[PDB]
């Protein structure tokens, strides 16, 4: 079911803002941040260091994203390869409060336990969500369980995350928002019915297979 995060003890998760918040994503170092290419919009003001998103509390660092780009196979029908980079006008400071995460060296394994985070945005969704930041412990699925939960749209750059028992819903990612594992930033919040149905898994953007595009994007950009 979830709970209340506790302020900036998630120091890597930011907000999206172009005038309200519309999207999650997370800080991977200093100046750069992942999100969901879904969340591709003009405008983006990046908010680190956010709990409730609206009020001051004394902890921001608002910094304008000085330029995006979205992966170059997303398709944004399938959400294949649903990934996309942001980087920032000024570089954060760093601090306990906001801090990058680490990117994967290797992929994840169904069964791992993994941390899912955010104010539950899901980008013209038109739902209702809390102003502070929510929290998921939620283990990775089997390939074979995911597949069989989204029957023909499970592609080899997704995974599934979540629970198929219980009786409840998975409202806390936003969109483009992480899913860190063992330290690691292994999933990015991209689609599924875990939100909108009970004992549904969300699907994420298997970000594993995204490090040497987004390492060598940053070390060009
Ligand atoms: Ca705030």
């Amino acid at each position: 079911g979830g709970y209340t995060c506790g302020a900036n003890t998630v120091p890597y998760q930011v907000s999206l803002n172009s005038g309200y918040h519309f999207c999650g994503g997370s800080l991977i170092n200093s100046q750069w941040v992942v999100s969901a290419a879904h969340c591709y919009e003009s405008g983006i003001q990046v908010r680190l260091g956010e709990d409730n998103i609206n009020v001051v509390e004394g902890n921001e660092q608002f910094i304008s994203a000085s330029k995006s780009i979205v992966h170059p196979s997303y398709n944004s029908n399938t959400l294949n390869n649903d990934i996309m980079l942001i980087k920032l006008k000024s570089a954060a400071s760093l601090n306990s409060r906001v801090a990058s995460i680490s990117l994967p060296t290797s992929c994840a394994s169904a069964g791992t336990q993994c941390l899912i985070s955010g104010w539950g945005h899901t980008k013209s969704s038109g739902t209702s969500h809390p102003d502070v930041l929510k929290c998921l412990k939620a283990p990775i699925l089997s390939d074979s369980s995911c597949k069989s939960a989204y029957p023909g749209q499970i592609t080899s750059n997704m995974f599934c995350a979540g629970y198929l028992e219980g009786g409840k819903k998975s409202c806390q990612g936003d969109s483009g928002g992480p899913v860190v594992c063992s330290g690691k930033l292994q999933g990015i919040v991209s689609w599924g019915s875990g939100c909108a149905q009970k004992n549904k898994p969300g699907v994420y953007t298997k970000v594993c297979n995204y490090v040497s595009w987004i390492k060598q994007t940053i070390a060009s950009n």
